[PDB]
């Protein structure tokens, strides 16, 4: 799995990470791994761990590194012989997550920084909340997730800027405008 291209996709809640990753999959055939999807899947399994994860996620807090990195590595290994590239969506969310990923799996080739305005993100999450009804899309939890992104996850961007692999994606544009930037960054690999 250290063999393949590893792309980190990092951005605030509702910035458009998942949407852009799925466009990348259809055009490039990369493997999309969502830390969020992996966790929600554990929740719906009925496990005690899933119940613990559910409580944390509904509060808009960070799940512990050990759990989420376990599941990321698990998933990378399961898809290992069909993937010539990974999109790690929503990991890392703190500097220590990036470091432990590198120590235990491998270094990323690229970090796509999905950059949206705070209000735009609130709007989108408020709108999805009224539609899908994800438990963490209620108004107060949105604010907790947003404030947490700013505190814990923005330093991840600084870290990988020092590495030199961050490409900033203007995610305020229409979805297809955003994807043109994403495509441009991926082609220049
Ligand atoms: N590494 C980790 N470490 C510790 N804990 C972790 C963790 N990862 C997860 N967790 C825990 O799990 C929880 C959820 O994590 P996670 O599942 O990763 O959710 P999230 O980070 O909050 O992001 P979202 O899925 O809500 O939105 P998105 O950024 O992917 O945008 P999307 O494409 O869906 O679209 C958003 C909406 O806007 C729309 N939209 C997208 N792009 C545009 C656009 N250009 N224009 C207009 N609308 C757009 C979309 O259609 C959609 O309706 C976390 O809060 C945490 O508790």
């Amino acid at each position: 799995i250290k063999d393949a291209k590893i792309i980190f996709v990092v951005g605030g809640p509702g910035s458009g990470k998942g949407t852009q990753c799925e466009k990348v999959v259809a055009k490039y055939g990369y493997t999309h791994l969502s830390s969020g999807d992996l966790l929600r899947a554990e929740v719906s399994s009925g496990s005690e761990r899933g119940k613990q994860l559910q409580a944390i996620m509904q509060k808009g807090e960070l799940v512990p590194l050990d759990t989420v990195l376990d599941m990321i590595k698990d998933a990378m290994i399961a898809k290992a012989d069909v993937s010539k590239g990974y999109l790690i969506d929503g990991y890392p969310r703190e500097v220590k997550q990036g470091e432990e990923f590198e120590k235990k799996i491998g270094k990323p080739c690229l970090l796509l920084y999905i950059d949206a305005k705070g209000e735009t993100m609130v709007k989108r999450l408020m709108k999805r909340g009224e539609t899908s009804g994800r438990a963490d899309d209620n108004e107060e939890t949105i604010k907790k997730r947003l404030d947490l992104y700013y505190k814990a996850t923005e330093p991840v961007i600084a870290f990988y800027e020092g590495r030199g692999i961050v490409r900033k994606i203007d995610s305020e544009l229409p979805v297809d405008e955003v994807f043109k930037q994403v495509s441009t960054a991926i082609d220049a690999l």
